[PDB]
DNA sequence: ACGACACGCGAAGCG
DNA sequence: ACGACACGCGAAGCG
């Protein structure tokens, strides 16, 4: 049977962010962090027409503990760095 | 608190595929698709490390039933279109 | 391709 | 930046 099509709805959905090193240190290179990435909520889907495009509403700023190895003459010095994630709450259509 | 930061693990999450009107009819301009997107299982997060990606290892053909409008001097003409999606089922890091 | 339907909403039906 | 740990796995601890 072939059901019928439904429409993806402008609502949040869990999306893959990845972990920019470049916030943690954009003026140093000498370092691995872990994990390369996490999971987010994100607006997305597809609004009546192009008018209008799915937009957050409210977002909720939220902080995560990375892993860090910074790495001085081969050898590894283990410190910590807090990524601040951004989640989309609630979504609307938006002109 | 900032609690520690969780890998997006290499799995299927629910994503946005828009509705290709081009696969639908390719030598006709002169029609509408409803609905314009629907959702979809799809392989996404990050493996260990770059020399691998996250990739699908079986994947369910599901065919759906969308709305067109054909428009002939600006008269509809009401037909059922079927599309085909493709979702992910499983997924693995692959070299 | 230039924002039918007694209306408004969504070869529709309801109130 | 050139694939420590008695090992293998993951300034680790377990078996
Ligand atoms: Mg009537
Ligand atoms: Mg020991
Ligand atoms: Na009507
Ligand atoms: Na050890």
């Amino acid at each position: 049977i072939a059901e019928p099509a439904m429409i993806a709805e402008c609502k949040t959905r869990t999306e893959v962010f990845e972990i920019s090193r470049r916030l943690i240190d954009r003026t140093n290179a000498n370092f691995l962090v872990w994990p390369p990435c996490v999971e987010v909520q994100r607006c997305s889907g597809c609004c009546n027409n192009r008018n209008v495009q799915c937009r957050p509403t409210q977002v909720q700023l939220r902080p995560v503990q990375v892993r860090k190895i910074e790495i001085v003459r081969k050898k590894p010095i283990f410190k910590k760095a807090t990524v601040t994630l951004e989640d989309h709450l609630a979504c609307k259509c938006e002109t």
